[PDB]
């Protein structure tokens, strides 16, 4: 009838290493207002930091990354060949934010400039942002405060509705998806998600087969996708169609994901009782008065004339907390690169890194040579180093860039300059530093 | 020793005779009016008894009412239609009002009383909405999001992270712990906020929220301040100058409770001088009777021009309950309510009479008869009574005074249809009487 | 479309302070504790200004009858029998106290015809029952007893095969009541999957999950715990059959009643390796008292054999056996009686109509409080209500159990004169089985 | 004024190439001392031959079998000296089925290229879940009672008797078992204090207390879940006893030395300790066995077990099915990585070296696994030999006299391989070197 067996194998924080310096204090450069916390980071490591609140012009950048040896940006400040070219000293770059499409990724590569971001510091910002939106378009709390600031005052119950017992459907069970879930059933709503993967749901959250039904089940749409081929204007008149009458559509995650025209006919037809945009096909590239237009966007005056639209100029982790933690993540990888030669999470570079050494290791040096990716280059390398006991060594190749660490002993302040000089020298070399 | 052990300091539901459906010994039908549109969960309760429903979605003119209210049973009305002696006093057969509102002022209580007419509210069927509420502005205030949305709409882009916070972390102040209090704490601490509470009563916190001993230390330690008292004397104005003094640079203040409890004026000098970052209002002072165009201005509450002039404040017009969900369950708790006084004489929440039950009869207590007798809180009336029923065994029997009216519920076994007529004509001819009904 | 939703802190109470009724013709009351009832219904009673009397041991029927003249309550516990022999002496006895889950050393019919109100607490034990299956399901998973047995003979015996780690494994709960409950929330959290059966349809606590069948539970659980009551559908429930439906390996807890399981059945399963242990707290003979020689082939004939067995934990009716449990008796069982002497309340009574209404504010000077228990027949209402029609009844609760019935009135406007005056009527009536007046 | 302030900061996913060793006929496993089944799957469903004993082996028979063997599993009584390791040809790697290393010589075995493994944290659900069922145990007096009645004496006792709800248990060692049983212990109602010579982040509600004497001041079971060490020895003595409540209880399934019994006897004796679980004493039997447990082996043994409600275990804190069971995978998956892929993340006297897996379609790709002598020049050399085709990556780590260097290398063709084996071979430095291609 059955046996007593063996159950499936189960499926805290607690409270001395060497500080090293290059044998060349660093300069950094940081622009467009990245926060205080990446500052007082730097400060505390000696390094002199220039601080800016905007972008520079092409002219006034060139002339300050000359003598650089880190430079933190946005995603205003465009790093091209022309500019990078100029740059002798630079040893990183720091992408405060996700995107790192405003860097020549390629071309920082076969300098030997390693660049970091922080993708996933946003999460919680946008999480909270959609459920304050799905309450507010559950109650139309907008529409309610702009009569009232008018002088209006229209007190209405109507297709107002409570979010608990009501059915949010999540459109990509990610990162951001997935913090949604858990803060969603918190408030007391039944979680749908699709998604092109299969994804082990968080609490009581249940996956469904296809996209139509979410959208047939759902009270609340949220999006929360990458820009692909695939997602480009994945809710259109046919999903809109599929929707219940009187639903919500959110969309936080990429200007493009959505058919704002279609979105529009829906909401005139009665279809959709409101939505939240945070993104739009074309944003402005500046803070400021009458940007946000039929010159930028065609149907601007149209959507500005519906009710129950919350419309938000991106700003879904445009907090404080957001800011700080993505200027933690990037100083400290920066921090982490320059002092260690550390390149784990980097997006341009080979991933790299080896334990710290003890405070108690005198006459120990680490090598870090960037080098490119053919043969015989270990073998000139293991050479040049062959008076000193290598105590450990890793090298790891991304295309045709590739990065040797090495931790050498018994080494006095003379034979550091002859192995330097040597390392310089050598046919494979693209970037050479020594921490002493 | 360093002490000794000791003795430490001290069901799910379950699906589990069939009641008797009791009749009144009234051969008519009984004749629902509901007033200013009342949510159909409640009509479909009373069509489902059997009773007779009559629906508006407006209030009615005192003409048309006192002709309506003439042979009616049972009226439901809200907050607008006034039910005073001048229209009472014309309702020969009415036993029960349902206010399906929180609200019972429009109601003559003491005159209702006075002349049999039991009278039930829903205080508390909006919690969860205000609760909502409460927490979408929080998320709202912290990040602008109002400012933002209204930027775009005039064409402004203004992309701002500077004063936009994470409401993990901070600090919920919660003023007033009761019914509405205590489901946003749960909804607070979910949303990542530490939780305190002042209130003039000691109260045991949910999930791991702090009761604080002042007001003074709930206004120093807190990011959001939301008020959920009651209109009192101690309550008007307490929150003014000296609070918003005591409370932290960029705080923000929600009140969703009373439009006196807080100096709308003093809040307004607060956010001018950039010691409050937001607010949220959902109640004034002065409010409008209808809904309407250019209703909220400077000749109902003088500061309007100035209020509506400044970043970060959410007005609503008090619509902390105004949901579909709130109304429904309005509805069902005051027609149900209602239900079970005309059907069973339960009394139990009431606001203008005594509170009085008995368990229901089985199916199978053939020939027991429910005595329902209103009557004049004064000595002797129980004396009478129980000698009109002194051929029968009382199964049981409750009477309770509340001031000048009482109500006494009794239980009668061995009565067949004769006798019926004979305790009914008895009854009704009594000095004390003020309302008699008899279910079988 | 998108519609409605289907629909869905204690406080310091500030009221107005109530007033404290004293008894009319009595001097002062006697409580009588036996059978080492706990310090905490001790306490109660002093603070009440009730005089104690507290005995460790029952009282043989001589000292007993003499003892019971004179009292006015007395609280007992299952070894007690108050007969109608020696419950026809008590001339002022007011409630019984039963300090424990029975109340069958007690002639309730005979007690409520005397106006004599009935208490105990039934559930104060629920917390300690679970606990003590927790530790058996551990106990029995990992053979402790065994290894301890073994190690004090000298024995040195580390065995891994077939003691399991209770994480990942299966509770059955047959019963999910009081006990049950409890025992569903503590299993979960030591990592059990529960089920359980019920011949009524019960909310899961936690992610527990109801089965239709015993025989699902018994085909799916790793340990089968009972928590029934004793009906003719519980006696030997659990027998060959069922045993035969279990997991080979499997485990029996029986700590509800003596009755429930076939001891023999148990043993034959045990003896073939389908039931690899067992704990049970009650069998279906108990000695009386505590002794050396009590549990025996007299008592169960089966004993020498069931005691043979390797990893059977026996234990002596201790479910309940916790000073938490004592004294939260002591507390539920004092204050029940407390309020019956004190507010005439019989609500939570197992003899009696259930009665009470809500306290007088301080400031009702001159209101009193009748309690008027009498024969459940027509008029008696009728008299009383007017031997009282000169005062104002505030209010008034009649309910009868059977052919006793219980009339509580709140009469305002009363000296100290018409208080003797109202006594003495309601005393003279025919329908009278006991009357007291609080003031 | 104050201001507000910035806040305090599943899926499915290229499938991994099957490397084969270059100069092998079969993998051989010796398995010893009856361990797991989940490790024989393991090693069947890898294709690897594997002979299974429930026995540790005589000097004789080992000695002859270990010779042609490619990975033996042993557990604590099996010794892996000098005198047997030295006949040991093709011995790959070591699996401790267990927490134990010292019945093998690591030092020796490290200079031959033998790299060890063990399963250290694998028992302690099973040691949490004891400490639980012996606090309501000893609460209750479950032992006694059932003593009691076996014996046909019925004594229904409530007296002392505790529910654990409400009382508070003090965790000595707030480690991997601490931990697990500091929530099991809330979830079961006990306030939860610990001590540990580290500031540790508790667990649920816990709280950690700065000295032992406070714990043992406010605690009502106190259990041990500490290491030896010459801190540890003894830490609970008289003293100690003495500072703790009155009818307090005390737990050890630490280690053997970590209690002095003679004080534990005394209090106890005194009504100052009403009840102890041992499973761990400083002397124990070597075999399981019918007359071990006396005044030979510990002087106090008779003194011990004259002792009411004294639970007595014979260390049966890891000896669970779960546990075996998920040694045997831990130790199995460790060496069967080892053998694949030659990661030796997690081994005990070998350098932790590992690399990412190779794509299947990296076809002509071959892994360079060249244990070594830790001195100057063997990088060079290695390089040197491998300089004719591209090393997409590599990794050298050194513990103390050996070293272990990985090397991934592209574009080697059936050819090329004889070539580079012979040539690492051939090397002054060499401990041992494996192809996998
Ligand atoms: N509003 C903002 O300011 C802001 C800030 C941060 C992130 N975002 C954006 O939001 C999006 C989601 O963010 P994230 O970090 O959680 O992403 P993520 O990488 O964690 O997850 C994206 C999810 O989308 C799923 N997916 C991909 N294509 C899909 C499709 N066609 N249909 C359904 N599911 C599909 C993937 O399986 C994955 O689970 C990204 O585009 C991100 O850049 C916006
Ligand atoms: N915005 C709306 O549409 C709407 C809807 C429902 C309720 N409300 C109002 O909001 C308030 C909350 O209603 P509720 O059901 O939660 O009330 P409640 O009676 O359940 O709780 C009120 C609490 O306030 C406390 N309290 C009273 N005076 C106090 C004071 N001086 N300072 C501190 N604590 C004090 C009481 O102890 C109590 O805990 C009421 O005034 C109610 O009328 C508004
Ligand atoms: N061992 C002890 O010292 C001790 C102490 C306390 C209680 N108990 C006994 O344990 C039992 C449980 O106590 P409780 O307070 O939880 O009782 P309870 O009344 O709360 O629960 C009993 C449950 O059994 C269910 N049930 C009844 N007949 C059934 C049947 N044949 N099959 C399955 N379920 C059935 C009921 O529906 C109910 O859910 C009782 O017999 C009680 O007297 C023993
Ligand atoms: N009974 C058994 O069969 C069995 C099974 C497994 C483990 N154990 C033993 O149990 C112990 C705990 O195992 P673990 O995995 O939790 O170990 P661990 O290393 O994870 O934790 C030990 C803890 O003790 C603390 N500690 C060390 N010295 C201390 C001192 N003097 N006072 C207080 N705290 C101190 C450490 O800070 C650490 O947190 C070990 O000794 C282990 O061998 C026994």
């Amino acid at each position: 009838p059955g046996a007593v067996s063996t159950s499936p194998t189960q499926s805290p924080r607690r409270v001395q290493p060497k500080a090293l310096k290059p044998f060349s204090d660093m300069n950094i450069l940081l622009l467009e207002n990245v926060n205080a916390t990446a500052i007082k980071i730097f400060k505390d490591q000696g390094y002199q930091v220039e601080f800016h609140k905007s972008s520079l012009p092409e002219d006034e950048l060139i002339e300050k990354i000359k003598d650089v040896h880190a430079i933190g940006i946005r995603s205003k400040t465009r790093l091209t060949e022309k500019i990078l070219q100029h740059a002798r000293n630079l040893v990183c770059i720091g992408c405060f934010c996700i995107g790192t499409n405003q860097v020549d990724l390629k071309y920082a590569a076969s300098k030997g400039i390693a660049v970091f971001n922080s993708p996933f510091s946003n999460s919680r910002s946008v999480a909270e942002l959609v459920i304050g939106e799905i309450i507010s378009l559950a109650r139309q709390l907008g529409d309610r405060s702009i009569e009232l600031h008018t002088g209006t005052w229209n007190k209405v119950a109507a297709r107002c509705w409570e979010v608990r017992g009501k059915t949010l459907g999540i459109i990509g069970y990610g990162h951001i998806g997935s913090q949604l879930s858990v803060l969603a059933e918190a408030m007391g709503l039944h979680v749908l998600y699709y998604d092109i993967v299969t994804i082990m749901a968080l609490g009581t959250a249940r996956q469904v087969s296809t996209l139509d039904e979410l959208l047939n089940k759902s009270d609340f749409v949220t999006l929360h996708v990458p820009a692909t081929p695939e997602t480009e204007k994945m809710l259109s008149a046919p999903q809109f169609a599929a929707m219940k009458d009187g639903a919500y559509v959110i969309n936080a995650s990429r200007g493009t994901v959505v058919d704002i025209p279609s979105l529009i006919q829906a909401v005139k037809a009665n279809k959709i009782a409101g939505a939240a945009l945070d993104v739009y096909p074309h944003e402005p590239a500046k803070n400021g008065e009458g940007s946000f237009n039929d010159e930028l966007n065609s149907w601007t005056s149209e959507l500005v004339s519906l009710p129950n639209i919350i419309l938000t100029p991106h700003i879904g982790g445009s907090t404080e907390e957001a800011q700080s933690s993505i200027g933690i993540e990037v100083a400290t990888a920066l921090s982490k690169y320059i002092n260690e030669g550390n390149s784990v999470g980097s997006v341009n570079f080979p991933e790299v890194s080896l334990k710290s050494l003890d405070y108690d290791q005198e006459n120990t040096v680490r090598v870090l040579y960037i080098h490119r990716n053919v043969p015989g280059v270990l073998k000139t390398v293991n050479d040049i180093l062959s008076d000193h006991n290598i105590e450990k060594q890793f090298s790891d190749s991304h295309g045709e860039i590739a990065y040797l660490m090495a931790d050498i002993s018994s080494v006095n302040q003379s034979e550091i300059k002859d192995i330097y000089e040597k390392l310089n020298q050598t046919s494979a070399k693209v970037s050479i530093r020594l921490l002493y």
